[PDB]
């Protein structure tokens, strides 16, 4: 229906913070949380792996390669995915570009000790 | 009221599965978990460090000390704190117990790099 | 309501002898050792620990460091659980202040056997 | 009458528990408490002693020696007497039995510390 | 009822100058000496202890180490106490955060010499 | 009117308490406090010098060197001033004596710091 399920009271209180873009005037919301969970099972993939920070990694590890050869739908994931996903590791980004460059270097780092 | 916060979709189904004793006959219910919380606002600690890997760490190391010279009022809430954060880390004990030997095995390790 | 339990028969005897200060003119009774598993309940810690000799050195233990910090409601306590303690042990103090003694140098001789 | 005073509200738990005998169905009762401080008042030995951890060791003492020389109604002194005494040290036995070996051992010791 | 008593007058005038944050604009008033002074006694600590430089040190050295641990109640008190210490020391700071610095650095100083 | 603010509550206790002199029946009352208080605003010093520990040693800097110039208008403050203050600092003197002899060996102490 709309309760709360993926992100707790403590993280829904920053979600409701966290801004789609960093110049924008559009918070997140619940309606961004469920947009995804729909379009998760969509492609065989359980809408509770965003509930869970392990769950997230392994849908943002397929959307990663598939930034430039997917289309739109998996561009919006990939945003929600990514805010949520900083909120249940610790980044706690203002916006969901903050959220792209945070999970962007700490991919360069494994790089150096997995290359 | 009665609603889901604590605990995900995935860990409520854990929960209801792992039993407050190893030898009993009573799996584990919201009411502990709320039963908790209402013990906690009461010691000045929010309930929501519950919903937070986080926030239960900081729980178990009062409680740790207090063990012997707290009362049964806290007996009890280590022994929910516990099954309750072991689902958030990754220990998935089967009962109260085995979330005790767990959790007082990895304080031995720090032990070795903390003497 | 109002029986025996904490002090036995003899216990009793001593018990309503002992005075509450040196210089005063009110001697012990039951209405202190009740006074006193009151609050301690209200701290977590069961009033039963109070009829046993190992129960009451937990109880004291607590309360010595927190002799300055505590307030007015953890003085009293440390003086009931004194007179109290000492009955349980073998000290046969006739007033509080004698009792504080008593377990004041006691603590003492560990200090050279545990410093 | 019938009311509490040789053991505790703690120590009550587990006397009714404790059994008279390893191999009986018959529980520990108040009955047995009273039963005995009645033949010990007729010894010209107070019942009072039996509520002091150091009173039963003087009874102990005397029923040891007395084991094979005293009569029957001496035999079940030393089985209550013994199974109370446990309670008031720390000895926590489930029967009468246990306590008597506990007991007997603990004599052992001195033996070789008082030749 | 709603008098004077832990500020006295020119304490007073400093106090309704103070501000309970840098960037705010609710400056502070006697409902948070007396939010506080109801909240001290609930800790088995006597209000008085407000009243009086020596008494509010023993106060946030409690809290101090209880910063992290403690609850929302014990943050909102070490604020008041702060703004509060303040004024019968000697600093007048001009909100509740530059307190927290004074009394920061005043604790490194002493540090040094008792490392 | 007759209300209170020089002294809290915790120091009205002990200035009702504390007597004017060694060998009388006259202890302290808030006329003494206010007494005073009117004596100092007609020589040009507001009466909240006796609020603040620190205002109290300005007035009896200058009533020190106007013991023996001074008229018995003066002896009278002295008197109070004295009292009063060594509530302020921490001398908990019974009379108004007392508080002459503290006020008097501790200005010899600076005296050996001060030549
Ligand atoms: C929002 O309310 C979340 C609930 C998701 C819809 C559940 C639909 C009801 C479940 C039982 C229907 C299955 C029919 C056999
Ligand atoms: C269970 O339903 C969880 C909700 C907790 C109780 C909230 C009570 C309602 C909140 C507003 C009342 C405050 C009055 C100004
Ligand atoms: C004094 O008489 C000591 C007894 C303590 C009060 C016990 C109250 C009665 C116990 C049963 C009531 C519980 C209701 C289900
Ligand atoms: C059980 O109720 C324990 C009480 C023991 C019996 C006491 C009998 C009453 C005491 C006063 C009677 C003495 C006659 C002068
Ligand atoms: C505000 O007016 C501060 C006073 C605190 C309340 C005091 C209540 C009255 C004192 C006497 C009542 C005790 C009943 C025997
Ligand atoms: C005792 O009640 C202390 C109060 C001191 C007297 C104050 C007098 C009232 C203040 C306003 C009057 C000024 C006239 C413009």
């Amino acid at each position: 229906g709309a309760r709360a399920s993926v992100l707790s009271g403590g993280e829904l209180d920053k979600w409701e913070k966290i801004r789609l873009r960093p110049g924008g005037k559009k918070q997140y919301k619940l309606k961004h949380i469920v947009w995804a969970s729909r379009e998760l099972e969509r492609f065989a993939v359980n809408p509770g792996l965003l509930e869970t920070s392990e769950g997230c990694r392994q849908i943002l590890g397929q959307l990663q390669p598939s930034l430039q050869t997917g289309s739109e739908e998996l561009r919006s994931l990939y945003n929600t995915i990514a805010v949520l996903y900083c909120v249940h590791q610790r980044i706690d980004v203002k916006d969901t570009k903050e959220a792209l460059d945070k999970i962007e270097e700490e991919q360069n780092k494994s790089k150096k000790k997995a290359q």
